[PDB]
């Protein structure tokens, strides 16, 4: 039993930065609306890890409205997503995560983002790949209105 | 052999409501312009489910233009679809899909979402994942001008 | 050990047709702006398969500012990309693309985008899948300002 999960998510620019991405303190011009983080690369993929095991997301796991979590980095929702992940018996296949943005630049910040993941997750750096693309110009990340990421996620039962 | 699909579909709100998202008929102010349902979730999906097997899309295997079809909601396209999808040998692995919208609220509806889709294709329920999420005001789902979803499916041969 | 990958591209429109897609040539009337060929599918594509593989990305592996690479059409960075894949241990499982688009029609062409995909791979027609789909007049898509194509990829190593 191999199983296939997707993930996608969005912030809006606002205020000063600097942004988490994937964990990793990126310095910018401005920083992130977000009720969290706003780590958008690590919600996108506690999402396809959740969707792969069909249990649902981040939001329905963690609400917003909700106990125990309000007071969260998105490592920790990573890494209690993943907790629950395995106690229904998963285990990781890999990993590969789309950041969508303008700027800043992602590029130089992708091996760390690597290791926050493979740690938060316990695998090896190579079960995770991370890229990140622009759109050109166009759309609301090409206008710097924010930012989008997208994750898929292999699990092996 | 195991096979991976894509499916990414999108409408325009207009008119009066309610909707259909994923089969359920949900209350809201506007509803969809499409020839046909306009059920965005059943769209990516059966398309995530026919390029997993490469048999192309609901666009060439349904032409807006053509027969037996035209009169058809989004579930029938879903069974026909899973129904030579299967004839190929092809069997389910799991299925996961993206709500992307602004409003309305999805979440309470995810449930019956789930017994349609699992039925329509005969499997479980817990082969089936649907989350929704909002691209934060941005985009033209942020300014609630429409509602797109994409989906991802395994299928073993 | 089976390994899934996502890619994600966009151009924008801009001077003359026609336009490359997935390999073919398609007439049109912008062309697509690019230090490249500007294909979308394949660049999609190639990243899915980098990905899957944690090879990174094209824009990793060929830097626009970098060499023996500068002077460049996608089929080239597609075959070399599957070059080094292979070169760790990987084989193909199968690939779905989603050119998302207004105009021009792709339907016509997808038959050709995947010989030149399935030879430049190495693999059967019918471990590839291509579909295009609109985005109804919303966003810059749909507005006709550019093009976006989705792309995953199944690798068995
Ligand atoms: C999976 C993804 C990210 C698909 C395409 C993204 C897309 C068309 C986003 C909206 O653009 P937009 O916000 O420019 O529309 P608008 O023109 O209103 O700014
Ligand atoms: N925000 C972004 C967007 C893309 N990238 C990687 C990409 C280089 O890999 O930037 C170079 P590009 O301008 O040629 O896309 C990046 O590192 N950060
Ligand atoms: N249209 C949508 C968009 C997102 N969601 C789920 C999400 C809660 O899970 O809504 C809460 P959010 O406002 O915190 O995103 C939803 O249920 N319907
Ligand atoms: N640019 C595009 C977008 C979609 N398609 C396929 C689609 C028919 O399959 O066009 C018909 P549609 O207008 O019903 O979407 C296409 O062939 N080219
Ligand atoms: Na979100
Ligand atoms: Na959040
Ligand atoms: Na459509
Ligand atoms: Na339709
Ligand atoms: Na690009
Ligand atoms: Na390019
Ligand atoms: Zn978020
Ligand atoms: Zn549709
Ligand atoms: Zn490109």
């Amino acid at each position: 039993e191999m199983r296939i999960g997707h993930g996608f998510d969005v912030h809006a620019f606002g205020g000063e930065g600097p942004i988490i991405i994937g964990g990793v303190r990126i310095p910018y011009e401005k920083g992130l609306l977000a009720h969290s983080d706003g780590d958008v690369a690590l919600h996108a993929l506690t999402d396809a890890l959740l969707g792969a095991a069909a249990l649902g997301d981040i939001g329905k796991l963690f609400p917003d409205t909700d106990p125990a979590f309000k007071g969260a980095d998105s490592r920790e929702l990573l890494r209690e997503a993943w907790r629950r992940i395995q106690a229904k018996g998963y285990t990781l296949g890999n990993v590969d995560v789309t950041i969508i943005a303008q700027a800043p630049k992602m590029l130089p910040h992708i091996p760390q983002m690597r290791v926050f993941i493979a740690e938060d997750l316990g695998c090896h750096m190579d079960d995770v790949n991370v890229k990140a693309t622009t759109t050109e110009k166009l759309g609301f990340t090409g206008r710097g209105e924010g930012i989008a990421c997208e994750a898929v996620a292999l699990l092996i039962k």
